[PDB]
């Protein structure tokens, strides 16, 4: 497989308090083109436009481009909750490798 999509972990803890959680995806074995996947957000036990903002869209990777860094934000209200980010639809010859989802760990300060 070439243009393989993934998270670079399944897990990334955050502080609340950072107001945005920078989460990496990485392209490997570039075969030269552009690839496209979609993603987004799904709540856990963090939730929409409580604990952080919702997104969704398309990561799309010019030629030579191998990473990206998704900005999801964060909100302010011993606590810790999760939300999710799944990759989909891969196109222009994308695959998605492992993880294609990833849970991200909201802390306390």
């Amino acid at each position: 497989m070439r243009d393989v999509v993934s998270f670079e972990q399944p897990e990334f803890s955050v502080s609340r308090g950072d107001q945005v959680a920078r989460i990496p995806v990485i392209r490997r074995v570039l075969d030269g083109g552009k690839s496209q996947v979609s993603y987004r957000t799904q709540d856990g036990t963090a939730q929409g436009n409580r604990d952080y903002i919702p997104v969704e869209g398309e990561l799309l990777f010019q030629p030579g481009e191998a990473w990206k860094e998704l900005q999801v934000k964060l909100l302010e209200l011993r606590q810790v909750r999760r939300f999710h980010v799944q990759l989909s639809n891969p196109k222009f010859g994308a695959h998605l490798g492992q993880p294609h989802s990833t849970t991200i760990i909201i802390r306390d300060p």
